[PDB]
């Protein structure tokens, strides 16, 4: 039929090999004439698909043998709680620095919890940018400190990350995990919902250096201990079965293309065509960002004024562009170009914003 | 290519679910996108939520003053979110013990308060339901909270006792929306999907509003669910679309009352097989406490018991074995698995049973 172009920003884009796939043995999975949603997760075919999804993460981003990747239900946001829950304990820090609204919601979650502090913040500016590092303020008493690589709402991204050996590094990655590579060992927890640039949702990746987590805490209930799942494989009750399932095909596909590098260079082209359109508009369309901190998987701007604003989304929306509309606490556009989106819909929308603004 | 589906969690779901699933996985609705790709804050998402709510309601007349939220964790993530809700200081989390579930649910109330147990038939080995009349209440109970379903050990509440001090709150994921249910018995009914409503990665809760917080994180306050209707972080979107398309599934064969029929058929087959067999196969539970849902049963000594499941297994049954904790055979029988499978394990067993 018409044209779809799907810039959603979470649940996302899949890559149709993986949609295909799935589709193609919905029924009977691995011969067992049985869905992969009908099986046991004790199942053979069942720990399979675990275990390979596990070893596809491994692999692609090189997550070193003293890491363990955990499977869990809950959504990032159920991490914003249960990291302090276990490692924000008293006399303790939590330690965060603010790029976005994201990292609010983490920074209230921990504030219930235990002291907290701001290493750096750029909410004055509106998140504009990611801070320098020099001005990270940092305490000796801190259990950890906290960034979000991506922040999703804002379009800006961390180009690198922070030394820290004072306290482990955590990172809540959720829009950006597996867009390109990563030192994992500069960090003591990645966390991301899946349902960005991993696949579906109903499953959140934690990569935790495993002696950090691997210890009860007295007083946690045992769903929000990291060491429950540790011990038991993200297999202490049932996991999301099909969820995982869909992970290990979106990360087959990340495989298949050549890996986190490869699509690092694939994300950094589509980003550049709709950069370089938003830079070559004489002012008609403003990005958020400063240039040094633009995300490559979410691209926020604004046109001149609301009005502008409006015709263009509704224009884009007329012309089978999908999840253009800005997050509904800031307003503007928003071009979520996560790993699957393809380049021909960048280059799509290119298109439409040339033909809006020379029309204008 | 014969297979016999009856895993006990995850389990069989219906066919025509999965194959509509199949059908448009590529293209939902004609949005050329899958559900899965759908943001869910989107119109078209917001129609299948929605739509899985209000089957629900129609399917369990659910009355007006309670609340459907669907939340990720699974049944074991209620464990701890009920007391953490509603067991204040100065309450008590009563629990009624009918099997191991139960004894996990109690467990995570003892962390964060005062606990009790209102009865039990753990001494018996949970071969039966307690009789009400037997319940400990306490006037400060926070809640009652029971299984009703007891899933490791083939026993089920055939009825709900009239509880008024304190709200009845239910584990029922082994057997919710397989019969009629009068909800306002209860202050709050639980299951993961997995067995009776769809695949593993959702929770349905059932809560009555005014039910149910200082200091409680945000993702486990009820409240914050039931104020942003189960999408204040992203939901388990594709979850939450199979378990409506299970759901259209049991209303187009008639409803909670259909379903029953068929459900109490299949329980039949195998229970008459086991009662017919002359002691070959003995069941676990007390007649009058037998689940329609899980089928327990042993043969006469544990080398029987394994010739019985290999049989089975070379025979393309799957899911037979016991738990671990208490082998034995289990059958689950949960809505989506046919009456042709029960037939086929009837005749299974009633063939080894003349060759042995
Ligand atoms: C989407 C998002 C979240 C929220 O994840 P849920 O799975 O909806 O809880 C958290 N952090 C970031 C950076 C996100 O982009
Ligand atoms: C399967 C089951 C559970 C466990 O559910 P998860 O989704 O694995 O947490 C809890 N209670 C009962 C009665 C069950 O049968
Ligand atoms: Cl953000
Ligand atoms: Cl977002
Ligand atoms: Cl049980
Ligand atoms: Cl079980
Ligand atoms: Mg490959
Ligand atoms: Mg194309
Ligand atoms: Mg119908
Ligand atoms: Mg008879």
């Amino acid at each position: 039929v018409k044209q779809v172009f799907n810039f959603n920003a979470g649940p996302s884009a899949l890559p149709k090999p993986a949609l295909e796939r799935a589709q193609k043995e919905l029924l009977n999975f691995n011969d067992t004439q049985m869905s992969v949603m009908e099986l046991s997760h004790r199942s053979q075919s069942y720990e399979e698909v675990h275990e390979q999804a596990q070893n596809l993460l491994r692999e692609l981003l090189q997550i070193p043998n003293d890491y363990q990747i955990l499977f869990l239900q809950g959504g990032a946001s159920l991490q914003f709680t249960m990291l302090p829950m276990n490692l924000l304990t008293k006399g303790t820090i939590g330690n965060y620095v603010l790029t976005g609204s994201w990292s609010e919601k983490a920074l209230k979650e921990a504030k219930l919890l235990g002291e907290t502090h701001i290493a750096a913040s750029t909410k004055a500016n509106s998140y504009q940018s990611i801070p320098d590092f020099s001005e990270f303020q940092l305490n000796e008493n801190d259990a950890y400190l906290h960034i979000t690589s991506n922040n999703t709402i804002y379009g800006t991204q961390y180009q690198n990350f922070p030394e820290i050996n004072h306290a482990p590094l955590i990172a809540d990655m959720s829009s950006d995990i597996l867009s390109r590579p990563l030192k994992v060992n500069q960090f003591g927890m990645i966390y991301a919902g899946a349902q960005k640039n991993l696949g579906p949702s109903g499953v959140t990746v934690v990569i935790v250096k495993k002696d950090l987590l691997n210890t009860k805490v007295e007083q946690v209930p045992t769903m929000l201990q990291y060491a429950t799942h540790i011990k038991s494989d993200s297999l202490y009750n049932t996991p999301p079965t099909f969820s995982i399932y869909m992970l290990r095909n979106v990360l087959d596909w990340i495989k298949d293309l050549g890996g986190a590098e490869a699509i690092a260079k694939q994300n950094e082209e589509k980003a550049k065509i709709i950069y370089d359109t938003i830079d070559e508009s004489n002012g008609f369309y403003v990005g958020h960002a400063e240039k040094g901190s633009r995300s490559l998987m979410n691209v926020t701007f604004n046109l001149r004024n609301e009005e502008l604003n409006q015709q263009f989304l509704a224009k884009a929306k007329e012309q089978g562009f999908v999840g253009l509309n800005g997050h509904r606490s800031v307003g503007g556009c928003r071009a979520s170009i996560y790993n699957a989106v393809p380049i021909d819909a960048c280059i799509a929308l290119r298109e439409l914003m040339i033909q809006f603004k020379e029309n204008a």
